[PDB]
């Protein structure tokens, strides 16, 4: 179903985490998406043939 | 068969007439016949589209 496509990405993960028994809420790590838009392009290209008889 | 088309009213009389002795012939009244012609007329409208892939 060709529309505008949008692809994204998430960045790695470089936060450190928790050590031992702290808790994960003492540092949360953030997710990060990018994204793009991709706009579709039309084009194409015809020949014309000659009559049938040649 | 549409073709064009004639339609007809007859008209009312009037006119006096004759009166006592008077012969039909000194007045003849007239039997008018009225008609119209309707000739057609041919129009339309069209949409063109843009390309399949749009």
């Amino acid at each position: 179903s060709q529309q505008p496509f949008r692809p994204r990405i998430k960045a790695q993960l470089s936060g450190s985490g928790v050590s031992g028994n702290t808790d994960f809420e003492a540092n949360y790590d953030n997710l990060e998406i990018l994204s793009q838009t991709i706009y579709p392009d039309a084009f194409g290209n015809s020949l014309r043939s000659k009559i049938k008889a040649y």
